[PDB]
């Protein structure tokens, strides 16, 4: 079922995001064959629960993974509170990156550094502020 799972996922996650499906197909290509079948498997047989961590997947791969500028990093942002995701960057997310891109050779430490950089530069400390 691998070709309908594919296009499940793209179109899922890019209708999620109100995206173009190129973004999800250029992630796809950078994750080794048994990465991206087992994302593609578990996008499209998971529950709405599962397509919403598949959103963070995509704000990393775009982010630390190809530019993690400022500017890109808040059109990113923006994208994840458009779709009622909360853009707060959480250990399991960026964990599944490590999985998912293994073979991209990612630098654990950056990568924490970035979540923690990330949610302390963007997101208000006062928690009741949704903004």
């Amino acid at each position: 079922s691998n070709a309908s799972d594919t296009r499940k996922a793209i179109d899922t996650i890019s209708n999620l995001l109100k995206i173009k499906p190129i973004y999800i197909e250029s992630m796809l290509q950078e994750m080794g064959p048994r990465q991206t079948q087992m994302f593609i498997r578990s996008t499209s047989n998971g529950s709405a629960e599962e397509v919403r961590k598949a959103a963070y997947l995509v704000f990393i791969y775009h982010t630390f993974i190809k530019n993690p500028s400022d500017e890109n990093v808040e059109l990113w942002r923006n994208t994840l509170i458009r779709a009622q995701i909360s853009p707060i960057l959480a250990a399991e997310h960026t964990d599944a990156a490590l999985f998912y891109f293994a073979e991209l050779d990612l630098d654990a430490f950056e990568l924490a550094q970035f979540r923690r950089h990330y949610n302390l530069h963007f997101n208000p400390e006062p928690g009741t502020l949704l903004h």
